[PDB]
């Protein structure tokens, strides 16, 4: 199956986001696009195949709340091409430039994020790295979820611990990821949305945050939420953040909860 | 210390009278009663005391009416959907409680759900001949301990089938032992296409989640409860 973009077609503009996993630029291909170049130097035929399989999984998605896969390139560098969103991440808005969102918009961010996640889940994809860094806000104020590609490949060939549920944080199981681990991360995003800040700010040792959340000694202080946060959401958040994996709701539930209180 | 002396009350249960009408269960154990004192919820059968003169016995209220089993299958009552949903929520209310108190019911079924004044639900029998409600891990008692909160969630799911179908699952297979084998290996599950037209996707979808074969994928009761509440307000 060929969503393969022949090299020469893509002009590669300014760089937007580094990271060992790959570097992202704004480019041109039938208009604005985002091009993510992988840092894999010389992939072998096998590495090339793993990549196409993982792309295979990217082509299972078509939803307004999922950043739009448009193509991939094989030479001279492995790359993923997606739609270009004019805007900033949720992490940028919340923690870098402190954008003040009216409560109605916060909740709407939450609705749209849950929508997209329910979609991924409907298609049996697990994100493994939902964080406010991967939630983008279009100028419209449509949310796009990103960076769910290449889960397997990222592993084989670091700053997401605030979003990791305990099972994830303590690699005991070979594969600790699941829908409810995604749901936990989403809860952390709720926390960001309604406290306006990241968890565990008053603790300064990463190794120790890792230990303590991982054993259930540490969880996010929910009393920090803004006073005009609906009670139903403080509750929902709490339930997403349950330390025990099997106590966390799935996304169809979450979505209905958030859409009911979106009428009050 | 909650004992009730002899000549004050009046195998299968008999009807009695102690501080009004009571149901009295006619059969080291003293450890159990400690937990039943604090088991206090509207939709759970209320514990009023124990006895051991003559034989060891548990006493609860007598509530007028009959089991969910009795209504649905024997006398076949045509409830409204709003009622069935109401009933299913109330059953969740209690199980939710019982799990809050660390109690695995181990034997939830419709004959263990009573309708007081044909209206309010009361759970009991948490102090085989009932395979229809057993989950797979349970159905093939395979190791140290097969029971779990999730095991109960499976059985509650069968009741949801009962509620909306109005009939017992596998009603078209006459060999009990085969049903055992079949649910054990994951080959046979209840036919969800037998629900009545007017059951919302959600109810039918909740049922599915409850009846998932893998133990750990089933919801726990707060969510079942929160899900029915969500579907309730339609
Ligand atoms: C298939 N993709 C959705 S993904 O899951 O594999 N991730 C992904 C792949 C290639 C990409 F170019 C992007 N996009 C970005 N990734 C990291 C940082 C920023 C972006 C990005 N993408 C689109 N518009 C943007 N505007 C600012 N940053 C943007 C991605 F999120
Ligand atoms: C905590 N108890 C409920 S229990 O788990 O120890 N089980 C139990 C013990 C004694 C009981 F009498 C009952 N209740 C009944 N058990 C069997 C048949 C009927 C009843 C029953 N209980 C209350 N009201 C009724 N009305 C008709 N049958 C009734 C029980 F459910």
């Amino acid at each position: 199956d060929d969503w393969e973009i022949p090299d020469g077609q893509i002009t590669v503009g300014q760089r937007i986001g580094s990271g060992s996993f790959g570097t992202v630029y704004k480019g041109k291909w039938h208009g604005d696009v985002a091009v993510k170049m992988l840092n894999v130097t010389a992939p072998t035929p096998q590495q090339l195949q793993a990549f196409k399989n993982e792309v295979g999984v990217l082509r299972k998605t078509r939803h307004v709340n999922i950043l739009l896969f448009m193509g991939y390139s094989t030479k001279p560098q492995l790359a993923i091409v997606t739609q270009w969103c004019e805007g900033s991440s949720l992490y940028h808005h919340l923690h870098i430039i402190e954008t003040k969102f009216e409560m109605i918009k916060l909740i709407d961010i939450a609705r749209q994020t849950a929508q997209g996640m329910d979609y991924l889940h409907a298609k049996s994809i697990i994100h493994r790295d939902l964080k406010s860094n991967n939630i983008f806000l279009h100028e419209d104020l449509t949310v796009k979820i990103g960076d769910f590609g290449l889960a397997t490949v990222k592993s084989r060939w670091s700053g997401s611990i605030l979003w990791m549920a305990p099972e994830v944080i303590r690699m005991q199981d070979k594969n600790p990821y699941s829908f409810q681990s995604d749901v936990y991360a989403f809860g952390i995003v709720l926390y960001e949305l309604m406290t306006g800040q990241l968890p565990y700010s008053n603790i300064n040792n990463r190794d120790q945050i890792i230990f303590m959340v991982g054993r259930g000694y540490l969880s996010p202080d929910l009393s920090k939420v803004r006073s005009n946060c609906p009670k139903a959401m403080k509750r929902l958040m709490a339930e997403c953040l349950k330390k025990k994996r099997d106590e966390r709701p799935l996304f169809p539930q979450i979505l209905a909860s958030i859409e009911l209180l979106a009428r009050s």
